[PDB]
C-alpha cells in the first residue's frame, strides 16, 4: 500500500518523514504526513534542538517538541528524536559563554539529562551527537570539541544512556554514506565510544544527496555493512536528493533511480532499520534556502503529488 508498508514487509522497522511545527497547520499536509501506509515514523526538524529546548541555561522549553510527539502518538507513528549535541542551532548562552571544561561539561550533561528524561519512553532513537567530523575525518572544531576535547562524545552518550537506558543512541552525520575518510572516521567514533565504556546503538546516515551524483547502491551497501559489522544498527535519517534546477523529466527520472538505490541498499543490509526522508514534499524542503539553484528533492512535489522518485523508492523496497 505505501512506503512504510513496503518497508516493513522487507523487515525494516519503518519508513518515515521529518516535519516542522509550522507545517502542522496545513490540513492537506497533515493528512498525508498522517498516512501510515507511507509514514510509520516522524522526526522533528527543529523543535528538539538545543536552541528550542534550552533557550536559557537551566530553562527548558518543550511545547514545540511535544506537539510533534503528540502528532506521532495520535497516528501510532514512532519518533526519532533529534538532536542533543550539535554545533548548529545553539542558543547564545552556549556560543558566547566563557567556559572551562568543567562548566561546559556540566551545562552539556544537564541539557542531555533534562531533554532525554523529558522524552523518556517516547523515542525509538536519539541522534545524541550530530556532525562531529570534518570532511577529512578530523574532529569538527565546535565549542564542545575546543573546550572538552574528544571525550565530549562518549560522555554525551553515557549521559543519555543514564537518563533513558532503552532508547537507541545514534551518532548522526552527512558524507558518511560513501567510502572515504569521513565514513572511516564515523566507524572510529563508534569504536571510541565503546572503548570509553559508553553505549552506542546506531549510526545515522543523513543522506543529503544530489541527483545524478548519488552514491551507488554497491558503495552505499559496503558502507552500511562497514557499520553493522561493528555491532550497531544503521538508518538513513534525512534522505533527500536535490536536483540542479530547473526540474525536467530526465532529472526526475534520474532522481527516481537515485532514491531506488538508497532503499535497496538498506533492504540489502540486515541491521538497516529504516529510512526517514527530510520532509516529504518539495514545498517544505529546506534545500532551496541553503543550496542556491537546487531544489525539488523529495518524492512528492510542491502540490503534494507523487513524483517518479516515489515509484523509485517502492521499487527499491521490492514493492
Ligand atoms: O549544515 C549542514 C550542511 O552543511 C550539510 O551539507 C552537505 C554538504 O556536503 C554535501 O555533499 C551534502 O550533500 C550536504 O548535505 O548538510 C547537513 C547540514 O546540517
Ligand atoms: C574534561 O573533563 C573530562 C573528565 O571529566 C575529561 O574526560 C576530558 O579530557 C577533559 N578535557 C579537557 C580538554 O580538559
Amino acid at each position: 500500500a505505501g512506503l512504510n508498508t513496503a518497508a516493513k514487509a522487507k523487515g525494516l522497522k519503518y519508513f518515515g518523514s521529518a516535519t516542522d511545527n509550522p507545517e502542522l497547520t496545513d490540513s492537506a499536509y497533515v493528512a498525508q504526513l498522517s498516512n501510515t501506509d507511507d509514514f510509520g515514523q516522524i522526526t522533528p526538524g527543529n523543535s528538539m534542538k538545543w536552541d528550542a529546548t534550552e533557550p536559557s541555561q537551566n530553562s527548558f522549553s518543550f511545547a514545540n517538541g511535544d506537539a510533534v510527539v503528540n502528532l506521532a502518538n495520535k497516528n501510532g507513528q514512532l519518533m526519532r528524536c533529534h538532536t542533543l549535541v550539535w554545533h548548529s542551532q545553539l542558543p547564545n548562552w552556549v556560543s558566547s559563554g566563557s567556559w572551562t571544561n568543567a562548566t561546559l561539561l556540566a551545562a552539556m550533561k544537564n541539557h542531555i539529562t533534562n531533554v532525554v528524561t523529558h522524552y523518556k519512553g517516547k523515542c525509538y532513537a536519539w541522534d545524541v551527537v550530530n556532525e562531529a567530523l570534518n570532511e577529512d575525518g578530523t574532529f569538527r572544531n565546535s565549542v564542545f570539541y575546543q573546550i572538552i576535547g574528544p571525550a565530549y562524545i562518549p560522555i554525551a552518550f553515557a549521559t543519555a544512556a543514564a537518563a533513558d537506558p532503552d532508547v537507541k543512541l545514534y551518532y548522526n552525520d552527512y558524507n558518511i554514506e560513501y567510502s572515504g575518510a569521513k565514513a572511516t572516521a564515523a566507524q572510529n567514533i563508534v569504536k571510541m565510544i565503546k572503548a570509553y565504556g559508553a553505549k552506542i546503538d546506531g549510526v545515522g546516515l543523513q543522506a543529503h544527496f544530489i541527483v545524478g551524483s548519488t552514491p551507488s547502491q554497491s558503495d552505499l551497501t559496503t558502507v552500511l555493512k562497514g557499520y553493522t559489522a561493528l555491532g550497531v544498527e544503521v538508518a538513513y535519517t534525512e534522505l533527500d536528493i536535490r536536483m540542479q534546477l530547473p526540474s525536467t523529466a530526465a532529472k526526475l527520472a534520474q532522481q527516481s533511480t537515485d532514491f531506488q538505490g538508497v532503499a535497496a541498499a538498506c533492504v540489502s543490509t540486515t541491521g538497516c532499520v529504516g529510512v526517514t526522508i527530510w520532509d516529504w514534499t518539495d514545498k517544505y524542503s529546506w534545500v532551496p534556502s541553503v543550496f542556491q539553484g537546487y531544489g525539488a528533492p523529495l518524492p512528492w512535489d510542491e502540490n503534494y503529488v507523487k513524483k517518479p522518485a516515489y515509484d523509485g523508492l517502492m521499487a527499491g523496497l521490492g514493492a
